[PDB]
């Protein structure tokens, strides 16, 4: 119940069994569901594209990520300058604590402000053309006007939910890959990245600043940083470079500058101000409410899930359309220099209405007509029969319907069905993976099932992810010395990033074969 | 017992098969009040041919995506209302006749019931059904707004529902198959492989027809109930008390009567 057991490969080159103690808490938060659903979301990912060599470091990673997340969590959870900051960090833990009901607020207002918004009449009278409600009982046009203000108002709270809540996860992931680029691959020190890589260029701005890590756990980088590198690189230079004072050793505008310009180039963050944006613009003309019905597709899992099948083959989806536009104008070319009589488009006849008397003309009737049409441009130019060019324009005709109306549109078709077709077997592929293989060690089932439930027993209190970044968690929240010799091992060899303890194709029951039996 | 009864019926009356049955004959007897309700009984095919309730389970396996689809749909075509309402009412003239006009334009909700009724229902979009924009300062902007419409909505969504039912025909083939598959090349009872068995000839047939077949451990099982308790053997016995405590594990479990005395019956 409270016992973790987690097997290491130790320093004799055996697979050993370390038994610890996990909070309640800790498991509480684990459990809970939005952490299970970034364990599902990071499984799913690691196994579509994942490769042994860096699938425990993307673990180790995932780990970091969801320990700070109950750290975020657990600092929001609910227990004349004083009363003001209780009163203003009780207000930002309730945000925090309910952005996603903020979240679903503003979408249940969107649609109540849009169903009201579906009672506009236009008129030349008064209640130039003006708009107004025009329904019986007369409520709407107040309830409007309220529920408007209400949906910029949940807006704006859910942009400062957001910034109090996921923010920091945002802050402390860039804050750790600059961090292990500066300390392991002596980015700045060495590789100098160029102007090509914005984040890099950006990220100078907090190098020298009083404090570079701000959420990060670690907060001796400038140290490490200083002895892996300085000693070779100039160690003037690297103080120079970390804003450290080499003296201070012995006995934050740049920062908010920098925190700032990463939170404005986060897509969640952007998002959320462009909904804010245009419930601003909903006071000066309600209809850009609509708008905000495109959150269904960002909210609602299941409309995500089917519009992944559009956006999964896009850009095969953007080529066809744009070779689509290219064979159009390639009957354009024909049809303006071989048939134009046939284009007359009026049927008076003392004004003609010719289509394709010029080119622009001919290429915007032929995309805009002939594609829409259902035969193609045949059942929307002249009749052939009893011409000499008869024979020409019927094959053209047939040739528009096949080539562009039946096979174009039927690529299009198949790029849609084949994307959820694709996406399925990503799924069933993930799913079959989880449970043929151990995620840890990577040993088959076939090998496990040798007894009754063997694989279930192996992955459920041997060789548990689960049990793994407990282990981790109890490690950090442990201190240095109270470290049994088990434990400062994995500590050490975990803070110089060597992901070998991981039990890599061997496990307790194919070391102790014999002695288990 | 009058309260047992009651529960009784309860839980009939929350069958789903005799509601059914209830609802055939609430219609049987509405036929003869009006005759053409027995053409509700028609309906009926679908709950009795095999072959229709596999088809239409083609239908029903994304029935949740496909009305998630008619949602994402209406919710787009409300967009272009809206455009339209405020930028193309001139062009929802529906009126032959000069002289009374039969704009299906000016009210929001007019507009939305033209959308959906008509310009999905038309094979080109709003396009074909609404006025002409040649010789018009809003040509390009309306030209856009039908071809995306066309695009998005009669190409785009339409393909996700065909693309939704051609997937589930793909998915219950792939069930079936993997069906098929697991029971041909893995044994009920124990879970061994057939590459196992199939070390003699016929090995795993003989494995699954007289060692661990499921129709002798359910007929084991009808023996045990029927026999008398005093006129148990011991095994009888054992897997009977077994059975009464609901422990599943006498069910030879990734070992069999060969992979035991392999030697011995070598
Ligand atoms: N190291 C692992 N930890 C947990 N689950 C695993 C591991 N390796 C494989 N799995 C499988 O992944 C499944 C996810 O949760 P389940 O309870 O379905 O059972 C799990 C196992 O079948
Ligand atoms: N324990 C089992 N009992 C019966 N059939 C099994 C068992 N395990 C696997 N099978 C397979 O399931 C098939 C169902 O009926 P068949 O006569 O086709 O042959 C059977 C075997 O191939
Ligand atoms: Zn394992
Ligand atoms: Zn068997």
């Amino acid at each position: 119940p409270y016992l973790g057991r987690i097997e290491i490969m130790g320093a004799s080159r055996r697979i050993e069994r370390i038994y610890f103690e996990i909070s309640e808490t800790n498991r509480a938060q684990w459990e809970m569901p939005q952490v299970k659903e970034s364990k599902r979301q990071f499984i799913f990912d690691v196994v579509n594209e994942g490769g042994e060599a860096e699938k425990m470091e993307l673990f180790v990673s995932f780990c970091e990520d969801t320990i700070f997340e109950m750290q975020i969590a657990a600092q929001i959870s609910e227990p004349f300058w004083g009363e003001l900051e209780v009163q203003r960090v009780k207000f930002l833990n309730y945000l925090s604590r309910n952005f996603y009901t903020l979240r679903f607020l503003a979408l249940f207002l969107a649609f109540a402000i849009n169903f009201i918004l579906l009672f506009y009449k236009v008129s030349d009278s008064p209640p130039m053309v003006y708009y107004f409600l025009e329904e019986s009982t007369g409520y709407m046009e107040p309830a409007l006007w309220c529920l408007s203000l209400l949906h910029t108002l949940v807006a704006f709270l859910c942009i400062i939910g957001y910034n109090c809540l996921k923010v920091p996860l945002v802050i402390f992931k860039r804050e750790k890959e600059l961090a292990r680029k500066l300390e392991f691959d002596g980015l700045y020190i060495t590789e100098q990245p160029g102007d090509d890589d914005v984040k890099g260029q950006w990220d100078r701005l907090v190098l020298n600043t009083p404090s570079f890590p701000s959420n990060y756990w670690d907060k001796f980088v400038k140290r490490k940083v200083l002895d892996k590198h300085g000693d070779i690189f100039g160690r003037e230079r690297i103080a120079e470079l970390l804003g450290m004072d080499l003296a201070s050793l012995e006995i934050d505008v740049k920062y908010q500058i920098w925190k700032f310009g990463v939170i404005f180039t986060d897509n969640s963050f952007l998002y959320l101000g462009w909904y804010m944006v245009m419930s601003l613009l909903g006071h000066y003309n309600n209809f850009f409410f609509a708008a905000h019905l495109l959150d269904i597709a960002m909210g609602v899992k299941t409309l995500r899930t089917i519009l992944s099948s559009v956006t999964h083959n896009g850009k095969q989806l953007v080529m066809t359309v744009g070779l689509l536009a290219v064979v159009v104008y390639l009957y354009t070319v024909v049809a303006f220099n071989f048939f134009r009589k046939f284009y007359n488009k009026s049927e008076d006849e003392d004004e003609p209405d010719m289509k394709c008397d010029d080119m622009m003309t001919c290429y915007l009737f032929h995309m805009y007509v002939g594609v829409r049409a259902g035969g193609g441009i045949g059942d929307e130019i002249e009749d052939p029969a009893g011409d000499e060019y008869e024979l020409y324009r019927v094959v053209f005709d047939i040739t528009f319907f096949f080539f562009v109306i039946v096979i174009l549109l039927a690529i299009i078709q198949g790029l849609i069905i084949d994307a959820f077709g694709e996406l399925r077997d990503q799924q069933e592929q993930v799913k079959e993976d989880m449970e043929t293989k151990c995620f840890i060690c990577g040993i088959g089932s076939d090998y496990f099932d040798t007894t009754p439930h063997g694989f279930e027993t192996h992955t459920l209190e041997e060789h548990n992810l689960a049990n793994y970044m407990f282990f981790l968690m109890y490690l950090i929240n442990k201190d240095e010395t109270e470290h049994t010799g088990q434990e400062s091992y994995v500590w050490k060899m975990y803070q110089e990033r060597c992901w070998d303890f991981f039990p890599a194709g061997d496990c307790f029951r194919k070391q102790y074969e014999d002695q288990l039996s």
